C-alpha cells in the first residue's frame, strides 16, 4: 500500500440559469451543504462513530457496520445537501475523517407549473429530462481541474497546482411566457376538475415567431420533491404522446380545395343523408339532417360526408401534401426528449376509403406541439415559421407552404365556425374575433389562433376521457382571453 499518492481532481462548474422569455428562474443551480467522510481515518476514531451516527439519525450499528464494511474506502458521502449551519453542527464535532463540503443542487422556483418543459437534473447535477437534457452541454460548463497530495489513509495534505480555472454554464432563456404558462397551468387544471377528466395538454405558440409561449400537461409534478412519483405524471404528453387528430385537420383539407381552382366557400356539397357507404365501409356524420352544406357550413357541423366528397373530387395527393408542408407527421427539429414525430401515413394510389379518412384526420398520428404548429401556419398568412422552445431574437425566415390568400380564405371560415349560428360559441374569446376548429376522438379537441383579423397566438387544447367532445373550447376562451390581454394585444372586436 502506498506511502503517498497524488490525483487531478475535478473542479466543478456552476450550472447555467434557465430562465423564462423575461429572465424569471425557472432553473436555478443552488450551494447546497455535503458531509462526506474517509473511512480510513474515521476507522482511527471509533470512540466518536456514536455521536456522528446519533448526529446523522443512524442507527449506532448500522453506522459502524457501514464504516467497517467501507474500512480500504477513502470516499463514502454521509449526507447530501445541507443547511451550512446544519452542516456546521456535524463538523462542530471534530471527528477525524468528516468534511464539509459546498456543491450545486437544482432548485425549480415555478416547481408542477413548468416541470415537463424544464425537465430535471440527477444528484450530479447533469441533464435527465426535459430542456436540462436537451441543452446539457450549454448549461452544463467545464469542470477545472487540480492536483492533490494525499498521505497514507488519502487524506489531502497539499493543494500542488490547479492546471484549469471551472467554466460557468450558460444562461439559457426559454422561449416560454411564465404568466402565460401559469394561466395556461391553472385553466387546464380547474377544467380537468370541472369535466372529471383525467389528463390534457395546452399549447400555445405565437405565429409570427415560432416560439412556444406556453406547454403545460395534467398530470404533472413538483420537480423539487420526486419521492414516489406516479411515471404518467412525468409525460411531456404534448410532445411524446400521439392522437388522431380528426376534425382539427379538416382546414387543411379545405385548403387544398380552395387552392385546387375546382372549390369557393359558397360552393354547395349535398351531405344527405348523413352517410355515405365505400365499399363494406359507411362515412357517417355527427348530425345527420343535412342536404346542401356550403364549404363554410361543412366545417361548422364538421360533416365527414361533406370533407369526403370535396377530397374525391380534388384528390388526396393535394392534402397529403398541404398536412406534409404545415408539419403533419414531420420531424420539429426541437430535440425534445422522446419527441414523437407522429404518422401522416402515404399511398402510390389513394382509393376512396384511404382518401376519405386522410381527408377527415382518420389513420393520422399528432403531437399537440405539431398540430399547433400546424395551426400557426395558417393564422400567419399561410407561412411556417419554425419552432423554437428557446427566446427568438432573429426571427429565421418562414416557409409559405399556404398560399396567403387561400389561408385568409380558411382563417374566415374557421372565424363562422366559432361566430356563426350552429358554430362553436363557447369558444368565443371576449373583445376579440377568434377562429378555430374542434374535433372528438373520450378525447375533446379544440385548435384555434386569435385575433382573426391579425392573429398572433395559435392554441390546441386536448382533454383526455372527460366525463359527460366540447370540453375544450371554454378552456380556449379563457386561456386565449388571458394571453392576448397579458401581450397587450390590442382587442379587435
Ligand atoms: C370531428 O370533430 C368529427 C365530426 C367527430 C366525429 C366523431 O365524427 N369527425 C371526425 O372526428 C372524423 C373521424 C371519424 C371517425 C373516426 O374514427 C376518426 C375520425
Amino acid at each position: 500500500d502506498p506511502a503517498r499518492s497524488v490525483r487531478h481532481i475535478a473542479i466543478p462548474a456552476h450550472r447555467g440559469l434557465i430562465t423564462d422569455r423575461n429572465g424569471e428562474p425557472l432553473a436555478v443551480s443552488t450551494p447546497v451543504t455535503t458531509l462526506w467522510a474517509n473511512p480510513k481515518e474515521l476507522m482511527t476514531a471509533k470512540e466518536r462513530w456514536p455521536q456522528l451516527a446519533a448526529a446523522l439519525g443512524q442507527d449506532t450499528k448500522l453506522f459502524a457496520d457501514r464504516i467497517e464494511q467501507n474500512a480500504e474506502r477513502e470516499f463514502i458521502y454521509l449526507v447530501r445537501g445541507l443547511t451550512p449551519e446544519q452542516g456546521e453542527g456535524v463538523i462542530a464535532l471534530k471527528v477525524p475523517g468528516v468534511y464539509s463540503i459546498e456543491e450545486f443542487r437544482r432548485f425549480y422556483p415555478a416547481g408542477e407549473v413548468v416541470a415537463h418543459a424544464v425537465g430535471f437534473t440527477d444528484v450530479d447535477d447533469r441533464g435527465r429530462e426535459g430542456i436540462e437534457l436537451a441543452f446539457d452541454e450549454w448549461l452544463a460548463g467545464v469542470p477545472g481541474k487540480r492536483q492533490v497530495l494525499k498521505d497514507r489513509r488519502g487524506r489531502v495534505i497539499k493543494d500542488v497546482q490547479v492546471t484549469k480555472n471551472a467554466k460557468p454554464g450558460k444562461t439559457l432563456a426559454l422561449s416560454i411566457d411564465l404568466r402565460l404558462q401559469y394561466l395556461a397551468h391553472r385553466e387546464l387544471r380547474n377544467a380537468l376538475l370541472e369535466n372529471g377528466a383525467k389528463a390534457g395538454s395546452l399549447v400555445i405558440m405565437d405565429v409570427k415567431t415560432g416560439e412556444i409561449l406556453a406547454m403545460t400537461n395534467q398530470p404533472t409534478y413538483n420537480p423539487n420533491n420526486r419521492r414516489n412519483l406516479q411515471p404518467a405524471a412525468m409525460r411531456n404528453r404534448a410532445m411524446i404522446d400521439v392522437f388522431e387528430p380528426g376534425s382539427t385537420v379538416k382546414p387543411f383539407s379545405m385548403s387544398a380545395a380552395l387552392a385546387s381552382g375546382r372549390w369557393k366557400p359558397s360552393d354547395i356539397v349535398d351531405v344527405y343523408p348523413g352517410t355515405l357507404q365505400i365499399g363494406r365501409y359507411t362515412i357517417r356524420d355527427v348530425s345527420r339532417n343535412s342536404r346542401q352544406l356550403d364549404l363554410t357550413g361543412i366545417l361548422i357541423k364538421s360533416s365527414n360526408v361533406g370533407i369526403s366528397k370535396i377530397a374525391f373530387d380534388i384528390g388526396a395527393e393535394s392534402i397529403y401534401s398541404v398536412m406534409q408542408q404545415v408539419g403533419l407527421g414531420q420531424d420539429t427539429g426541437l430535440g425534445f426528449p422522446g419527441e414523437r414525430v407522429g404518422n401522416l401515413p402515404n399511398h402510390r394510389k389513394w382509393p376512396k376509403a384511404e382518401t376519405a379518412t386522410l381527408a377527415y384526420g382518420y389513420g393520422l398520428s399528432v403531437t399537440a406541439i405539431q398540430l399547433a404548429h400546424a395551426y400557426a401556419a395558417l393564422a400567419n398568412d399561410g407561412k411556417s415559421v419554425p419552432l423554437s422552445m428557446t427566446r427568438v431574437d432573429r426571427v429565421p425566415d418562414g416557409v409559405q407552404v399556404i398560399s396567403p390568400e387561400v389561408a385568409s380564405t380558411v382563417q374566415g371560415m374557421l372565424q363562422q365556425v366559432v361566430e356563426a349560428q350552429g358554430g362553436v360559441f363557447r369558444a368565443q374569446v371576449p373583445g376579440y374575433h377568434a377562429a378555430g376548429k374542434s374535433g372528438t376522438a373520450y378525447r375533446s379537441l379544440f385548435a384555434g389562433f386569435a385575433p382573426a383579423t391579425d392573429p398572433r397566438i395559435a392554441m390546441v387544447v386536448v382533454i383526455d376521457e372527460p366525463s359527460k367532445g366540447l370540453v375544450s373550447a371554454p378552456v380556449f376562451s379563457k386561456v386565449m382571453a388571458g394571453a392576448l390581454r397579458l401581450m397587450n394585444v390590442p382587442p379587435d372586436n
